[PDB]
């Protein structure tokens, strides 16, 4: 009951910094280059891991050049990569990522190899008892629920000190993926996915989404500079103001290293509150460097 | 290993990575799309030249810069897949190997480019001094940091002074961008390049005025070559005689994207093998024209 488990992609971040988005049809020159592990799941161990908490990452990678990168940079901070699921077909994929340098925008170009994703018959190879919490980043919807009824199952035949704690989130504006609001004790929904359901803040789209959530979850919508909101089984709205840098450089990973530091607050034992002011925290340190180190 | 005495074709400029993804619709900042496909590719003038070259069956090798790391590995490997010799790569201690990003507009064709960054060093002067020139028959210059490569080139010319005429080296130059530092580069080299955007540039309107227009800039007995797409490509030489070749375009227009440098390697192929300058500039269209049609540079001999 020590690790923190993230399941979900690892994806090769191939970044430019640029002072300015290129307009179509132009060229403009990059003032940097660089090669960073990317994936949502990915990055919030990246974070767990500078925050001092013993992490192991789960999800798909194919032998290669790429994998190599991907795996010593993992190792390199200490992420348990023991639960990986190797695949036989399939690239690793990739992304090609503009990071504005005057206001932190980031654009992704996603190249999604068909590389086959983390599947229920690979889960039920894993050993829980060295997880205290596990997180499903949403992708394979039908696959991901047979996952989470396994951890709901194994939770019934131990203790409340023993239980596994879950949390799940919702990022991307998917209908097969809004099934995923129904399982885990935190659910994470995206502003981007909050925005598409038709709601217009992080108060409204809890009040709005919180009948979809499982008996005593908590409902957390992070919506950038706007800060952070919760919503628990009490009724009661819990809201965090962001901590913006003076000068917002990169919010690549801002929403994973939120997800992370809210997920590490929780597990730590701290309240909501205070969890969600430590994700806000950590988020915004984060959008003031390029990268992660020196977040904490 | 053993490199035979002037066997070689040397090809000094730039190696870039090139990631070209095609999208469906051009993204919206701060957003989060997916590429149709999405393909990793060894670029750059003096790059593309030796693949060429390999291709053409000339033995040939590869001068620019790299730093050590994943994308130099990829360049190298992608090098090697094409029987470059990669041994004479200036290897930095400072800066990135370049990388481009290309987003292509599946629905309208448009190509946005975010370039390498300026962070590594140009091959040197000093560096160029290291390289023994003994297995080299010719070296193809792209025009980049014309104060060093000038250096580069008397270097060449120091050599050859010293040479039977049998075994004097060759050499070719390119002016491909329109950069005013780089016009010192006419005066030097057997054989000078000149491209169409540069011809543009200083207000020329077609092959025969940049050749008419550019010669007395060029060194005493030099050939000045200008290819003007479909127009084909014109040569100029100290007899005066304004030579052409036609374009020899494909049925179907599918990659002109290294047609330049599939012909320049071509020209410089032609030459190297003996043969004239008319014959040149046709074998340089028919090679460029042949890759036009084809997506990359597989099949184009
Ligand atoms: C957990 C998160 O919601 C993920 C995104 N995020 C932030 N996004 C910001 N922007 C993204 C894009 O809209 C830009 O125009 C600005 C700006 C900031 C801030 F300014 F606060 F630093 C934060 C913070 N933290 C926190
Ligand atoms: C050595 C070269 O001049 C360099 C470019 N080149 C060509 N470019 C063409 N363009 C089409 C358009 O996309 C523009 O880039 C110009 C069309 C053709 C042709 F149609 F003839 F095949 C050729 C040929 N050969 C040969």
């Amino acid at each position: 009951g020590s690790q923190i488990l993230c399941v979900g992609l690892v994806v090769l971040d191939v970044i430019s910094l640029v002072d300015k988005y290129p307009k179509e049809d132009s060229e403009i020159r990059c003032l940097s280059q660089r090669w960073q592990r990317g994936g949502n799941a990915s990055n919030s161990c990246t974070v767990l891991s500078l925050l001092g908490a013993p992490c192991a990452f789960m999800g798909s990678m194919a032998p290669g050049h790429v994998a190599d990168f991907l795996v010593a940079d993992f190792r390199r901070r200490g992420v348990d990569v023991s639960q990986v699921a190797w695949q036989s077909k399939g690239d690793t994929p990739s992304s090609c990522c503009i990071i504005n340098n005057s206001n932190g925008n980031r654009t992704i170009v996603l190249h999604d190899t068909s590389l086959p994703d983390v599947s229920a018959t690979d889960f039920e190879k894993v050993d829980l008892t060295q997880f205290k919490w596990i997180h499903i980043e949403g992708r394979n919807a039908s696959e991901q629920v047979k996952m989470l009824q396994r951890i709901d199952a194994h939770n019934t035949r131990q203790p409340p000190e023993q239980k596994i704690r879950v949390s799940v989130e919702v990022e991307k504006p998917r209908e097969e993926l809004f099934q995923l609001f129904g399982y885990g004790d935190v659910v994470f929904v995206s502003k981007d996915v909050a925005k598409h359901l038709g709601f217009q803040s992080a108060e409204e789209a809890l009040r709005g989404l919180y009948g979809r959530v499982r008996k005593g979850a908590v409902l957390v919508c992070a919506w950038a500079e706007e800060g952070a909101d919760a919503l628990g089984p009490d009724g009661k709205l819990l809201h965090s103001d962001a901590f913006p840098p003076p000068r917002v450089v990169d919010t690549l990973g801002a929403g994973d290293t939120f997800n992370a530091s809210v997920i590490f607050s929780l597990s730590q034992g701290r309240s909501v509150q205070e969890a969600l002011r430590f994700g806000c925290q950590v988020a915004g340190k984060k959008c003031g460097l390029q990268g992660f180190d020196g977040i904490v």
